[PDB]
């Protein structure tokens, strides 16, 4: 809706994964903003900055606001479509799948490069298992907000998110498989 | 350090908790700014700005990074005095474990507010106690983290943060009393 939005179309969350894209909307969740003003945040140059919005705003993650003329410039003025997003990184899609792969692979390198020495497969197939069920959580938990959103009209976005946390955590400490997990890593994660 | 800072000291603490101090904060890790930026992001006055900036200052959490003369105005560029900070939220500080009682009860309004009926004692008692824990927790794994910056060198702040989760997360998992705890919130958050 406004307030919570889950994604589950790969593509679109393909799109959100992209390190800047990520960055545009987060700042998003401040205020509206213009190409002129993500750029001068972002450190990106405005013609960058101007494709990424276009991928956004396709991916239906951000939308025109208004669009004000600034001097000799007629700038559109962006927001978010909704102020936080929900992403179901374990919906069925191989490349999704191998991204979260890669991303849980590059904590993996920060471990054995903090002197954590472990077997990096049976370490990986954790992460993942545990990943998946943490997302698909999540995404259980926060579907069920988007659908309670008028309740939730008293309460700040930084308060619903780490509402989802703990009944999202909560809905992980009722899978025994979970727990098995988590004991692995616990074992695992040496030091 | 420079990329990894844990704050112990109570009062800076509280100060860095502040709801805008926060979001201050979260933005200096784009870029250093200045007053006039952060208030036209913010959504804040400069005035009002100006004192957060203060307040941050004597935390020791942002510092002058270069002051400039932008036309008529000398303005000065903020940084954050570390890129990521963790803070002992359970420090033995009574104010402190108070304002930590009243974000995870602002939760619980949540809950009830979504649905969710139990006993709000034994469950702030499970929250605060499994909180406790996960604070101790990221606190035990990123300080080992501050004295490892060098061989990080090669790594994003998204991905350090990430890091010290699952690190934190395998912390806990080697606590008997917190998977009671996480059991018991499992039963506890109904749905």
């Amino acid at each position: 809706a406004k307030k919570v939005k889950v994604i589950t179309d790969p593509e679109v969350i393909k799109v959100m994964l992209e390190d800047t894209r990520r960055k545009i909307l987060k700042l998003l969740r401040n205020k509206e903003m213009t190409i002129s003003q993500l750029s001068e945040i972002l450190g990106k140059t405005p013609q960058t900055i101007y494709h990424h919005i276009e991928k956004l705003k396709e991916a239906g993650l951000v939308e025109v606001k208004r669009t004000e003329m600034k001097g000799n410039l007629v700038e559109k003025y962006y927001g978010r479509t909704a102020d936080v997003f929900y992403i179901n990184l374990y919906l069925g899609d191989e490349e999704l799948r191998y991204i979260a792969r890669s991303r849980l692979k590059t904590k993996i390198d920060i471990f054995k490069r903090l002197g954590y020495q472990f077997e990096e497969n049976e370490l990986l197939n954790i992460m993942d298992r545990m990943s998946q069920k943490e997302f698909d959580a999540t995404v259980r938990i926060s579907k069920y907000i988007e659908e309670k959103e008028d309740a939730l009209k008293d309460f700040s976005n930084e308060d619903i998110i780490h509402a989802i946390e703990w009944l999202s955590t909560a809905e992980l400490a009722r899978d025994e498989e979970y727990l098995e997990l988590l004991k692995r890593l616990g074992s695992i994660l040496k030091r």
